[PDB]
């Protein structure tokens, strides 16, 4: 019926490497967000796509409603206990923002507000709360607030024997701090003023002109993200410089005046460490001697005396650890599952956590004291809602300290299954899908296939309750575990990016066509969905496979990848020449202009597809998925639905942030939901 908007062409050539690619929606970028004819086009694709999902309302609402009622707005968060007092997080139905109290340890009855969220937010247009810590005295609290949505957070102190606050406010911060020893000095994280990365590490006395302020330590490269830690031991505050490949840490002493920065181990290109110090030793998490990493213990800094605690493993990749009085605690993944590990520092006694789901996810939860055999872990699978544990490291007794509450929902309704899908290259690739038991058929049911697939990120087996929308509706929901993941280790990841970053693609292709051959869904009702690396992703697989997909959900995707990386002006471009390679060489322009979505469109058949992207940065800028779209529009032959929705809102924090979040999934699963009906 309705002709869709038309964006002008305005052939702008681009050559490289001899290569001239002609780009006729070049001009849909406009970094100063003036041009009217942009705007003109991204609130023409806005009403159409309004006009065309407007029979999917009652629906919308529908999913919308099933989904908040799922969810127990009255939340209270499990108590801890750090430097003697014990502190709750606290949601009421009636309260935009979290609030936050505390109590001494030994006190039951009474609750101190530290900070309420809301009070915070009044006569604000925008509120997030980015960190918050009371220093080791007990008598200061610190806070990294947002009030203008742009991720640059300031730091305000207030003193809580009278409930007031400081004169002083530490500006466009990444909101890491920590406190010195002294409960006087703060270390914070400043952000370039024209660029907004973290380089700059000042030394701030609380109460004090931020004028006076001490330049501790710059960055020069600003492909190194700048954060601060405090060691397990409290004696030293960590400047932890790391890029995507390569790490530093500079040790600040937490406990004397004027301290300077002593560095630990000398950057060197694909070493990465981190660090922590406790019962007077260093322990390094290292990938020095393998890919997987291995733990370390040290008396002094210098590389030549770290002794191997865990040497680096092909099959186990070590991805963290923990420091208790009698124990260590490791993080590792192995044949596709997250593991913990316990050995005891004397005995060297080992344990293993054991569980009982094929599609589960465990990791190092909160754990702020280390003088404890009590460790608190998290669990999560495709059936069982996401818990917190605390397990006796010596006798072995789980407690289960809190559940996320599901209303509507009976669990033993699900099924899960782990699946392996050889690969084109022979390659095994982990699959984790659920479905509801009683709508099962082979062969019968749509497929609803998500990936991501970059930067070593896992998309690891978890509980979603939105989920249960599209399984109570006869889907099953599928997570490929494809190379450039983290789900097998750095070498998956490895495997996965650079001029490996093809097999990806290919397998979630892969996946798609062993489940359907295997009779897990209906090769006709197969969906699949992902952002923004996960949009690379989806643009990639509907250029390359655009038969095997129905419908597509494309969430602010990566699709102008060439364009994008031969450009430094644009933010992200000068930290992912490790992910993508670097265009600017013949070598990566051509492996990537291979499978850059934008580029390799053509003039054929498309699935249904839903596009979004947003004004308010998104990793990937407005224009790419608007450009996208327009040349969707001009090349692809087919007359299946094809919207671009972009977010035109500046966003909240608290409730309505999360309204905001339920109504856009309600609009994808809608989209959805009509194409499978």
């Amino acid at each position: 019926h309705m002709t869709p908007p038309k964006a002008e062409k305005r052939p702008y050539p681009i050559t490289t490497h001899g290569d001239t690619r002609v780009d006729d929606y070049y001009w849909l970028r406009d970094d100063e967000r003036t041009d009217p004819q942009v705007l003109d086009y991204l609130q023409a694709e806005n009403a159409f796509t309004d006009a065309a999902l407007k029979p999917q309302q009652a629906l919308r609402e529908t999913l919308y409603e099933e989904m908040v009622a799922r969810e127990n707005l009255y939340f209270q968060s499990v108590p801890y206990v750090r430097h003697g007092y014990r502190y709750q997080t606290r949601f009421e139905p009636g309260n935009e923002y979290a609030i936050y109290v505390r109590q001494p340890q030994a006190e039951s009855e009474h609750w101190d507000t530290l900070i309420d969220g809301n009070q915070r937010a009044e006569q604000r247009e925008f509120y997030t709360l980015g960190g918050l810590e009371v220093s080791p005295d007990n008598q200061k609290l610190a806070v990294a607030e947002d009030f203008l949505s742009r991720r640059q957070y300031d730091i305000r102190f207030k003193n809580l024997s009278d409930d007031s606050w400081t004169d002083e406010v530490l500006e466009n911060t990444s909101g890491s701090f920590e406190w010195a020893n002294d409960s006087a000095t703060v270390y914070y994280v400043r952000k370039h003023a024209k660029t907004l990365l973290p380089y700059q590490v000042y030394r701030h006395v609380v109460g004090t002109d931020p004028q006076l302020d001490e330049l501790i330590y710059e960055e020069q490269d600003d492909t190194f993200y700048v954060g601060l830690e405090k060691t397990t031991s409290d004696r030293f505050i960590l400047i932890h410089l790391s890029s995507t490949t390569t790490s530093e840490i500079l040790l600040l002493d937490a406990d004397r005046a004027d301290s300077t920065p002593q560095m630990f181990v000398p950057r060197r290109k694909d070493h990465e460490y981190g660090i922590d110090h406790y019962h007077q030793h260093f322990y390094i998490r290292s990938n020095k001697d393998g890919k997987n990493f291995g733990l370390y213990q040290s008396e002094q800094a210098d590389e030549a005396q770290w002794q191997t605690l865990i040497a680096p493993r092909i099959e186990v990749m070590l991805e963290g650890f923990s420091l208790f009085r009698d124990w260590l605690v490791v993080e590792e993944r192995s044949e596709g599952l997250t593991q913990l590990r316990q050995i005891h520092w004397q005995s060297g006694e080992v344990k293993r956590i054991a569980f009982d789901d094929p599609t589960y996810t465990t990791w190092l939860a909160y754990n702020p004291e280390p003088e404890t055999e009590l460790l608190r872990y998290g669990y999560s699978s495709m059936t069982t809602p996401t818990t917190l544990y605390e397990l006796n490291l010596d006798s072995d007794e789980r407690v289960m300290l809190k559940q996320q509450e599901v209303k509507n929902f009976t669990p033993e309704n699900y099924r899960s299954e782990r699946v392996w899908v050889k690969a084109r290259d022979g390659v095994e690739v982990p699959v984790s899908l659920v479905y509801r038991h009683d709508s099962f058929a082979r062969g019968t049911n749509p497929l609803m296939v998500y990936g991501y697939g970059s930067y070593g990120s896992s998309m690891d087996p978890a509980f979603s309750a939105s989920r249960l929308s599209l399984l109570d509706r006869g889907f099953v929901f599928v997570l490929a575990h494809i190379r450039g993941g983290g789900e097998l280790g750095q070498l998956w990841y490895e495997d996965g990016k650079l001029f490996k970053k093809q097999n990806t693609f290919n397998d979630f292709i892969d996946v798609t066509e062993a489940l359907i051959a295997q009779g897990y869904g209906d090769a006709k009702r197969v969906f699949a969905m992902g952002g923004s690396a996960g949009g690379l992703l989806m643009g990639a697989v509907i250029n390359q496979a655009p038969e095997l997909f129905n419908g597509i959900v494309a969430q602010v995707p990566f699709v102008d990848v060439v364009t994008t990386m031969l450009d430094e002006s644009i933010p992200l471009t000068t930290g992912e020449y490790d992910e993508w390679g670097n265009p600017n060489q013949q070598a990566y322009y051509d492996y990537i202009l291979q499978y850059s979505p934008y580029d390799q469109v053509k003039a054929q058949d498309y699935p249904h597809m839903l596009v979004t992207t947003g004004l308010h940065d998104s990793q990937v800028q407005y224009w790419e998925p608007a450009k996208w779209v327009a040349k969707l529009r001009e090349l692809k032959t087919d007359d299946r639905q094809l919207l671009l929705y972009t977010d035109m809102d500046s966003g909240h924090g608290g409730k309505s942030g999360r309204f905001k979040a339920y109504e856009d999934i309600a609009l994808e699963y809608a989209f959805i939901l009509a194409l499978a009906e």
